[PDB]
RNA sequence: CGUCGUCAGCUCGUGCCGUGAGGUGUUGGGUUAAGUCCCGCAACGAGCGCAACCCCCGCCGUUAGUUGCCAGCGGUUCGG
């Protein structure tokens, strides 16, 4: 499912703001820009997707993590396709390490779903309606994707392992495997299954994540053709 | 019971950082009479305080009309 002209969309970036541990995944710096060995990206995807597929057909969740503005929506898109949890907005410390406690906050969201499902007394004061609404709206912003996650994930998918340092550290502290799209400014050794490629351009994120989902959806029953994306 | 002080504060649970005392939260930007509320944040919640629920006063209504009141009509000893 992997394709070959990802060259058409990314082959890496960033001038010498690199992490030396990312050396083995670099071809050269042509424009004064670290360019990624796309053959390495291929070979890695082969190893990585193999892990993904196996995890899919054994029926276990993958928590997709993206928070940078460019990968914001694109992860809500494709993770929804998989029907798998994501965190798009703020990564709340202890989402894994303090799971049960954060999960105490979906119940609130849950209980606000029901209460506002009407009426169960709209005879609650004026000032309260506005409040609890603002609450639900609020809760909705952050726990929208995390609410699907009803128990500790089997692995996580990160768009930027550097940006998402905390998440990488939480999962790792829990022996939960970590798969990641990572460019030259990330730390390879911290990542279990690497996608050495640009993590900034939405194009690359789109290619890698959508095609990642195509692995997920295909392996747990049926398949499907193209998924929503901005040019 | 007094006092600091009606001052806006004092903490806990779990997670995170530290060998450790302990830190974080509770800091930060805005706001309020207020840890008041908003936004942000390795923190996410919870409690005791704050506030509100109570009393008096200020406007109005309903229910009542004496021992209280007297607008209007009668007597009016000349004082509802
Ligand atoms: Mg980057
Ligand atoms: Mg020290
Ligand atoms: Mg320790
Ligand atoms: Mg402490
Ligand atoms: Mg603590
Ligand atoms: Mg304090
Ligand atoms: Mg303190
Ligand atoms: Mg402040
Ligand atoms: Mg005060
Ligand atoms: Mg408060
Ligand atoms: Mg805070
Ligand atoms: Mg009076």
């Amino acid at each position: 499912v992997k394709e070959l002209l990802e060259a058409g969309v990314h082959f890496g970036h960033e001038r010498k703001r690199w992490n030396p541990k990312f050396a083995r995944y670099i071809y050269a710096e042509r424009n004064g820009i670290h360019i990624i060995d796309l053959q390495k990206t291929m070979e890695e995807l082969e190893r990585t997707f193999r892990f993904i597929e196996d995890l899919a057909m054994r029926g276990g969740t993958i928590l997709f993590v993206g928070t940078k503005k460019q990968a914001q929506d694109i992860v809500r898109m494709e993770a929804e396709r998989a029907g798998m949890p994501y965190v798009n907005q703020r990564w709340l410390g202890g989402m894994l390490t303090n799971f049960k406690t954060i999960s105490q906050r979906v119940h609130r969201l849950e209980e606000l779903e029901a209460l506002f499902a009407s009426p169960e007394i709209e005879e609650r004061p004026k000032k309260e309606q506005v409040r609890l609404k603002h609450e639900l709206e609020r809760l909705q912003k952050y726990l929208s994707g995390f609410r699907l996650l009803k128990r500790l994930p089997d692995a996580i998918f990160v768009v930027d392992p550097t940006k998402e340092a905390i998440a990488v550290r939480e999962a790792r502290k829990l022996f939960i495997p970590v798969i990641a799209l990572a460019d030259t400014d990330s730390d390879p050794d911290l990542v279990d299954y690497i996608i050495p490629g640009n993590d900034d351009a939405i194009r690359s994120i789109q290619l890698i994540l959508s095609r990642a989902v195509d692995l997920i959806i295909q392996a747990r029953g049926g398949v499907v053709e193209p998924s929503p994306s901005y040019a």
